[PDB]
């Protein structure tokens, strides 16, 4: 049992809500959110951008620190940073952006990361201003995902299409 409210079930451990990620995070303060990062860890808009203000900046101070130090992430990898005030731990994972032009092949890559972890609350990877089909992107995590996964979609419109097409 967890602390989580207000989810519909997909399958055994994928769970989807309508719900401002940001918001959820405050409310939830879960082990791990993810983030939707990019390699640079340049936290600017999309789901990244709303996470780093969340935290005043202090999401991009660590994540430069990181970067100095570590160089730039692959597309599909991931890191472990602080969670802030919004988590205990921050799963950075950089999905392919389609907007680059990137393999959308990776994104079943970029899911793998989420095994690593026993319960997360998650943003759909690739979705927004990565460009690539949420409904597809919902499709690659379930069947990538084995561990317990709590999908926030900020679009109420998205939200009821992802459920309705659901298969
Ligand atoms: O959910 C997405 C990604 N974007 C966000 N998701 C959750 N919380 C968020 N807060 C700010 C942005 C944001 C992908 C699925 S389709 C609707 C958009
Ligand atoms: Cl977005």
């Amino acid at each position: 049992v967890n602390s989580f409210s207000g989810y519909l079930k997909l399958t055994d451990n994928v769970y989807i809500k309508n719900a401002d990620i940001v918001e959820e995070a405050k409310k939830v303060k879960p082990t791990v959110v993810v983030n939707a990062a990019n390699v640079y860890l340049k936290h600017g808009g999309g789901v990244a951008g709303a996470l780093n203000k969340a935290t005043n900046n202090a999401m991009q101070v660590e994540s430069d620190d990181y970067i100095a130090t570590n160089g730039p992430l692959k597309v599909g990898g991931s890191c472990v940073l602080s969670g802030h005030n919004l988590a205990k731990h921050c799963l950075h994972v950089v999905g392919p952006n389609v907007n680059k032009g990137e393999d959308i092949q990776l994104l079943k890559s970029a899911y793998e990361n989420f095994n690593q972890h026993e319960v997360l609350l998650a943003p759909l990877l690739s979705a927004g201003i990565f460009g690539a089909d949420p409904i597809h992107s919902l499709r690659v995590c379930v069947d990538t995902v084995r561990t317990n996964v709590y999908l926030a979609v900020f679009d109420k419109n998205l939200y009821d299409k992802l459920v309705s097409s659901f298969l």
